């Protein structure tokens, strides 16, 4: 059903994304408030939706609700390593092996990979909209905006949080931009897909967008630090990026 | 000192911007809190800075501090029309006729014109940086980001506020992008100015950016309303926009 090519990089993205979703539900047992439990639970709901449930039209939505319910009720005092044990036990129990990470080392790269994963899901949903509907895609895009608006870092970086709070709109803007092309199709002018950035839409737009945003954040971090970029620092190019993902 | 061409449209922008700054200080007498008075006072400080003070290197900064102080102390019960009288009296008193609006009819267009004004100031500061310094421009850009982060609508539109909260980062992103080109110049690679959107920067980038953002918000409003765009609705094109402003 999904047309995303299988590549070593997409495999890494998917695994990082599952790790991210795991570190997120891990936060549930330690939630300081009902309001945060509600926010965390809806984020994990959407995350698992996009990675392991949507393939089967969310038929397993209740099993995820149960995984979330279990996570909220787990002990706040147990170690991340104990939670890992029980999490793996519970996901197997619930027939959600597909939602389990294989690698558990969490870095900034995990969070970036997670964002790049979503960008690919977004482009793929748009590409294959004729197999779902315009309405279904519009509804998934609303959820995507909520997801990007509410990114939890998990690791500690107050500078990262403030900065993302300031520029996350660049990402949401491009989701609205897709919604505009879909609505123009709804009203009678099919999307024409183009190579470059009355109804035109760049092919693989969202993959390009987040690649671009990822370079921008890394260029900006040298200004934050008030330093010349390291001698070996280099941006990802769109030519290489498309080849790595076979776009 | 400023290289922005004089055109009827730029005149309208400047007047709208002064009206906006006036409607902002009008809010001071009615402020519900110290925290809001502080936020409102810093916004008006920056606004007048960019429109009527920076030409003379903020030599009149204290007169504006006095205008703000007066506005905070004015009666909360007097009518906008009374405040207009006294405001005009006080600005004349303080030799700030240059900061007075001529037209007082406040619309969404006033707010857009205000944003377009700032975009032109941003491009102009970058263009003429050799006459100030890289540091001075970097410092003005920080202030620009604060200004755009904290836009008050003044008129009532809860939909507008939520939406701008979600996508304002598109604008701030482009301010950081300018900061990246300036820092790359600092470290030894002059900016090359280009026509289209190792150190390249689009000429009139920020004018293009906010023009683009203004079209996006107007396209998006039909999706919010769940309607086909009106038969006579049309986007501004960059070709016409540059001619209107003689860019
Ligand atoms: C949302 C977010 C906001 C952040 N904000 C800040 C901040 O304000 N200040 C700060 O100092 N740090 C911030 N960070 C972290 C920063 O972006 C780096 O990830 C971190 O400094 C580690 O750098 P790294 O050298 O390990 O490179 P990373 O960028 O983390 O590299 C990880 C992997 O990504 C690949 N890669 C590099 N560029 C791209 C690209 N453009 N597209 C796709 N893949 C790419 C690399 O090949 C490598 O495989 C933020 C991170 C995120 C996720
Ligand atoms: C920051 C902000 C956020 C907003 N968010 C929303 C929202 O979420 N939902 C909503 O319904 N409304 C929103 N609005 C208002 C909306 O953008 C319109 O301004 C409003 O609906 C009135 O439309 P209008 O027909 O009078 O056109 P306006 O766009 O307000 O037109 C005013 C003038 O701008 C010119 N113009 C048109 N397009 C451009 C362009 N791209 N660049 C430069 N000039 C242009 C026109 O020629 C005209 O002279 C927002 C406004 C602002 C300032």
């Amino acid at each position: 059903s999904s047309m995303i090519p299988l590549t070593p990089l997409f495999s890494r993205y998917k695994d990082s994304y599952l790790l991210y979703s795991f570190r997120l539900i891990d936060l549930l047992r330690a939630s300081k408030s009902a309001h945060l439990t509600k926010l965390l639970s809806s984020q994990a709901t959407y995350l698992y939706h996009f990675a392991c449930l949507m393939k089967y039209k969310d038929i397993q939505k209740y099993e995820v609700q149960q995984l979330i319910e279990w996570a909220i009720n787990a002990s706040p005092d147990m170690d991340l390593q104990q939670f890992r044990i029980e999490f793996m036990d519970k996901t197997t129990e619930l027939n959600l092996r597909s939602c389990q990470p294989k690698s558990f080392t969490y870095t900034f790269t995990t969070i970036w990979d997670t964002m790049h994963f979503l960008s690919l899901i977004i482009d793929d949903m748009v590409y294959t909209r004729d197999k779902s509907s315009l309405d279904f895609v519009m509804q998934q895009l609303k959820t995507m905006k909520v997801l990007f608006y509410n990114v939890f870092f998990i690791l500690q970086c107050a500078m990262c949080r403030d900065h993302y709070m300031n520029v996350k709109g660049f990402l949401i803007y491009h989701i609205e931009l897709i919604e505009i092309a879909l609505d123009k199709e709804k009203y009678g002018t099919d999307i024409t897909f183009v190579d470059s950035y009355n109804n035109m839409l760049m092919k693989n737009l969202m993959a390009y967008v987040i690649m671009t945003f990822h370079n921008h954040v890394n260029d900006y971090k040298w200004i934050q630090r008030n330093q010349k970029p390291p001698a070996h620092y280099e941006r990802m190019t769109w030519g290489e990026y498309k080849k790595l993902l076979n776009l």
